[PDB]
Formats: structure tokens, sequence, C-alpha cells
């Protein structure tokens, strides 16, 4: 839609394409007023994308009118305007995303120490979104949506509030990227901020192993891969779940089991202990003997992840309590 060298509103000079989304495109541009480069998110000229992007603008502006040390893990929306019938969101420039970081490791993962730094910033971000007057559910956390602030540094920010909603302003039943989709969403249940913490747990294991924890090809495969690691979800959750019978079957004695199709490891036998290599030199043993990768370091990480992957969104660890975990103690 946009040429390089093109000038908008005697303010912005378009340089190049940064990225394309379902929403439209992101371009690098020079702002002559501030005298800085910015990223402009250009929404498609169609009602569906316009209306959802108007929600993104509202939630970013809501976040910006809160000045607390907790808010600086969200990309900064500088302003927005309408141009040629496209809503245009102007952000600060950021660097490459955590998927690019994994790709750059040949999908062998970053160190437990770099994983910890990401975890601590993401947990702080989620604590900010949980502030009562915000209560923002990101709904699409994944490596692609976490960007480095600076290619020399390990500071990150979350981008893409395109799926996001406040608690009690849910639109879609089917949300989150499948690999990072919470059990409560797979099961058709009303969701709250705890779905982001599920995504985060998935993301942190992936950042350290190089590979997605739960790479379902569809929702049935997704839930089966979750069950391999974490077992059958508890009956009290399945009993209240609209879509339990998409994946599970209830038995005479009021118990639940997998529906099986034609031929997964038996429920709960694919141990996070072994995925992480807690006692076997880390993922594929590639961290054997490296500092900051002892059994004790690993056990703390495993414990925090298993708390983030609680099936029960009620007892799943919350951002403040995640920040107090031993994994983050020097
Ligand atoms: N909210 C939002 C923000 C971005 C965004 C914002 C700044 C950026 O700098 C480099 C890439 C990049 C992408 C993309 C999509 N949604
Ligand atoms: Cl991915
Ligand atoms: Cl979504």
């Amino acid at each position: 839609i946009v040429k390089n060298g093109e000038k908008w509103m005697d303010r912005y000079e378009i340089d190049s394409l940064i990225g394309k989304g379902s929403f439209g495109q992101v371009v690098k541009a020079y702002d002559r007023v501030e005298q800085e480069w910015v990223a402009i998110k250009i929404i498609k000229n169609k009602k569906a994308f316009l209306n959802q992007a108007q929600i993104e603008v509202r939630l970013l502006e809501l976040m910006n009118k809160h000045d607390t040390e907790m808010k600086y893990y969200i990309v900064h929306l500088k302003r927005h305007f309408m141009f040629r019938n496209h809503l245009c969101l102007v952000f600060e420039m950021l660097s490459y995303n955590l998927y690019d970081l994994l790709r750059n490791t040949n999908f062998r993962g970053v160190s437990l120490n770099l994983t910890r730094k990401f975890a601590q910033q993401m947990c702080t971000a989620l604590l900010f979104l949980a502030t009562p007057e915000l209560s923002i559910i990101h709904c699409d956390l994944k490596p692609e949506n976490i960007l480095l602030c600076n290619p020399k540094r390990s500071a990150i920010k979350i981008v893409d509030f395109g799926s996001s909603c406040q608690l009690g302003q849910r639109i879609y039943q089917y949300i989150q990227s499948r690999f990072y989709r919470s059990p409560e969403v797979l099961l058709g249940m009303p969701y709250d901020l705890a779905i982001d913490m599920w995504s985060l747990g998935c993301i942190l294991v992936e950042m350290h192993t190089g590979e997605p924890l739960f790479s379902g090809a569809n929702e049935v495969d997704q839930m089966n891969k979750i069950v391999e690691v974490l077992g059958i979800p508890p009956a009290h959750i399945l009993d209240q779940a609209p879509k339990a019978r998409k994946f599970f079957e209830k038995l005479p004695d009021g118990t639940w089991n997998l529906k099986k199709t034609k031929d997964y490891k038996p429920p709960g036998t694919r141990k996070l202990h072994n995925i992480l290599g807690v006692e076997t030199g880390g993922p594929g043993g590639r961290r054997a003997g490296e500092s900051g990768h002892t059994v004790a370091d690993y056990l703390k990480f495993k414990d925090l992840i298993l708390r983030m992957l609680d099936y029960d969104p009620k007892t799943r660890i919350q951002p403040y309590y995640a920040l107090q975990h031993s994994f983050f103690k020097k």
C-alpha cells in the first residue's frame, strides 16, 4: 500500500516494511517533529480490523495514563491518527522478537540466566496488566509478540494488544495462538488474566529448550500434548467446561478420561523434569557443566513453571507471587 520515500502530513517519511499482521502492516518511519524513528502500525481499511484496532488504541491509552515502574514493559503508543481511511498507531521503535532470538540459536534455546531475565520482566508486565482499573488480558502472548528494546541488550516489551480485552469485556471464545492456548480457552470456559500466565509458562520453557512445549496441530492434538505432561485435568474443571466432551469422556463413577482416536504418552508421563533435563545437563544435555545451570537452579525453574501451568485458573500462580518465587532470588 505504501512506497519508501513517501511523506505523510509533512511529519513522517516512510522508510521500509518492518512486518505484516492479520491487522495490516508495520513500517519504519522518520518523525520530523520529535526527530526520531518510529514504528507505524497501519490497520487495513475494513470495518473488522478498524473496530478491533480502536479497542487496541483504547487499551494502550488506558495503560499510558498510569505512571508506575511496572508499566515500562509494554510498547509505548506515542499517538494515532486516521490517514487515507487507515487507523495508524505510532509506537517507539523496538528491535527483533523472541522467535527471531530462538531462530538465531538454531532453536537450541538461550541460557537459564537469560530465560530468568525475560521471566522477571514478563511477570512484572503481567502484574501491571492486573492493576484493578486496567484488568487487561493480552490474549495473544507468544515469542513473536515480545520484542527486544535494543539488539545489544536483554530488555523486552510486549506488543500487539489486537486480541486484548478488559476482564468482563470478552468478545471471542476462540483466542490465543494454539501452542500458547490455556486449558480454560480450549475447554470453552469464560477466561480471565490467568490465560496470560499459562502462555508465559509455555513461552519460558520454549525460550530455554528452543522448541514449543505444546505444539498441537489442532485443538484435539493441543489438549492431548498438554495431558501428556500434566495428566487429566481435575474433575471440578471438566464438570463445568462446555467443551470437555471435545477431548474427554465422563465415566460411571463420575471420573474423566481421554477420548482416544486411532494412534501419545500415557497421561502425565512426559515429565517437565526430563523436558528441562533438570538432572541430565539441561535440554538435550547441552548445558552440562555451564555455570547457572545446576540441579538446584533447574528445580526452582521447574517449580515456577508447574505453578504457571496449573490447570485451575483460580490457583494458577499470579504475577506478584511469581515475582517472589526463589527462581528470582540471588
Ligand atoms: N501494538 C503493536 C506494536 C507493534 C510494533 C511496535 C514497534 C515495533 O518496532 C519494531 C517492530 C515493532 C512492532 C506491532 C504490532 N502491534
Ligand atoms: Cl513459535
Ligand atoms: Cl487471539
